């Protein structure tokens, strides 16, 4: 039947693109929300004359100044309008911590959650296990996509191990000499996922990140959770099980397909994205990661198994870190050095965050920490 | 436990069905063998490792040198079957004289652990009424990696099923250079067939009548690593697909173990190191056999058991020094054109072997000619 959706950072990435999935097929889908921060409300303002949705959200109160019309503005908006909307999915597509508590109010209204905001589990954790149920977040990034249609593949029992391949950036297959003059342009560094972005895959930091958002969405133990290098992103991740058979989820990088089996979970949707073609030659390769030269993944394993606060601890050093290499104050290799030195001073935050302000807590403790890192005080 | 009957135990799969059964005692038992004869060595060896005395030996003499032997004679491994209680059949015969065996596995109620194709490529329709759903789990890798793949979503979800194939030895080769391809080139049974690519045609037919998809929904891709063993396309361009390093004891413990996975069965791939993965499109004119199969396979009826039988005559003649490589699928296609009567379904055991007694008779015939 039609699945109720709501639709947490509509004028982003990919907010824009699930609203794309969704136009596409009015069989299966209806917004009945959209939220977005404030930046782009000129885009929101248009969706909601051609959707017609006039139950939407805009978080920054100042932006909301604007418009006049919104029923839902400020801080905790986006929450009000998941907790005060009928709705059989939300998506959160928020960017930063903020996506956390409407991540955890989509939890508790019993909807169906499908995840892109990153900080929801890399930083709420324990939060979000706790107040999640079984099957109940469906993951959009397209690793995580990929795992969990080869985990169909057998039963839990069944699994050796699950193993996300990885671009390996611009600087794949570089020494760590070639490293050391790594600059900004070089690293990436655009109107849409570009900034943060980019420089986490050049660093392999968003991979570290992945490893950790896997290990919490599918059980797995971190030392079972493998990474493997592979240039064209066709294959985006598999599993292997305990006979020796791995299977494999593989199509031409578009991100409208995790996004419309989040979406639409766990019945497929007609024509979302372009197959794999088969008639014409192309191969899929694949190297391991040199864990001296990019030793950010096995950094976020070691985070990972520590647990608590430790994972947002990780990625709020890397914040601050790659500011400081974007900013030109520190070198490409010091980004996960400067993690590596939060993480070894941060034992307090083995700790379960009881709330949300824990985990912000945690963040400022890992930012301030790296701070000091960079500038030597 | 399961109760297992190995037919054709003495050959490359029931040994290595042997080595996985012999590794997992707490999951399966051996309780019965078939083989032709012509190992008696592997044979005793296999009665003294498994203790089992309830052996099939199809020839009379070869029955005779060893003794004690319960069935023998053509017959002997379908008697085996109809008399051995079992949970599990693994038909590892190789040929479409595995037709019988397979019929009467199927009426036992029994698993058919099906390694060989031909009888159900022979048989169709009729061993397809005598299965259950599911009664038939398939040892062939890209089979067995098709059945993996599909739990990847519901059938209303598949758009396509995509065989890979290695390309043979002669992958690359033009008509030309295939004229001089000598038996040693081409090197059993298995083979040969992948060498002309029959192999990967049969495997088609088996695709159709397995998941009941039709022809113009099944590709074929050439894959020369055959570390993709298959590979399912889902309405939404998702493609879901199996991959391991070659080696038979997987698929053979999955099929044994079906619907559980049997830790240990094989290893897995290793991405410690680097590879590649590579696909090109299967040079059809060059080898045409696959589309040779699917219109025997559109056609239907016993038009497959034809194609089958066709081909046996014609690879024996092409190892005897008889013919060149590239007549065994000029022989095909030239039988399968005369095939007209062969479209009816069979709707007996003899409907079937009438077809392919024709065909074996109109191939011996095409080699004269030539
Ligand atoms: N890796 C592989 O080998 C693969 C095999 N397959 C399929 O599995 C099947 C078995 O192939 P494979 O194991 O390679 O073949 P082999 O030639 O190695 O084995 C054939 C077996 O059948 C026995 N046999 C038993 N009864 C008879 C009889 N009445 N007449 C003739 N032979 C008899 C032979 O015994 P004996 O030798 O003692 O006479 C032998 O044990 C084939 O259909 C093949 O297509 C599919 C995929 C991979
Ligand atoms: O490095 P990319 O696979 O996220
Ligand atoms: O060579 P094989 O894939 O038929
Ligand atoms: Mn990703
Ligand atoms: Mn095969």
């Amino acid at each position: 039947g039609r699945l109720r959706v709501v639709v947490l950072g509509s004028t982003g990435s990919i907010g824009t693109q699930a609203l794309q999935v969704i136009a596409d097929n009015p069989d299966r889908f209806e917004v009945v929300g959209l939220a977005a921060g404030g930046a782009h409300l000129d885009t929101l303002l248009r969706q909601r004359a051609q959707t017609g949705v006039t139950n939407i959200a805009v978080a920054d109160e100042h932006a909301a100044q604007r418009v006049g019309d919104i029923p839902y503005h400020g801080s905790d908006a986006a929450t009000r309008l998941v907790e005060q909307t009928e709705a059989d999915v939300v998506l959160n597509a928020l960017v930063g911590a903020l996506g956390l508590r409407p991540t955890l109010a989509a939890l508790k209204t019993g909807a169906r959650l499908a995840l892109a905001n990153k900080e929801s589990l890399v930083a709420g954790g324990s939060l979000v296990l706790r107040a999640a149920r079984p099957g109940q977040i469906v993951p959009v990034d397209s690793e995580h996509s990929a795992l969990a249609q080869c985990l169909r593949g057998g039963t839990p029992d069944e699994v050796a191990k699950l193993v996300l391949t990885a671009s390996g950036g611009p600087f794949r297959g570089w020494s760590a000499a070639d490293l050391e003059h790594v600059t900004p342009e070089q690293a990436g560094a655009t109107w849409s996922m570009g900034p943060m972005n980019t420089l986490n895959s050049a660093s392999l930091v968003n991979k570290g990140l992945e490893v950790i958002e896997t290990h919490l969405l599918f059980g797995i133990p971190y030392d079972r959770i493998d990474v493997v290098v592979h240039p064209q992103s066709i294959i985006h991740s598999m599993v292997t099980f305990i006979d020796g058979s791995t299977i494999a989820q593989a199509s031409p990088p578009d991100m409208k397909l995790p996004i419309s089996l989040a979406l639409g979970w766990p019945r497929r949707v007609s024509g979302a994205a372009a197959a794999c073609d088969f008639h014409t030659a192309s191969s899929w390769e694949f190297e391991p990661l040199d864990t001296d030269v990019f030793p950010a993944v096995e950094l976020a394993r070691q985070a990972g198994v520590a647990g608590g606060c430790m994972t947002a601890v990780y990625n709020a050093a890397n914040e601050e870190a790659a500011a400081a290499f974007l900013a030109g104050r520190i070198g490409f290799p010091a980004i996960v050095g400067i993690i590596a030195d939060v993480l070894h001073a941060a034992d307090q935050w083995a700790v379960e965050p009881a709330t949300v302000d824990d985990v912000l807590d945690a963040q400022r403790w890992a930012r301030e920490r790296a701070q000091r890192a960079v500038s030597g005080m």
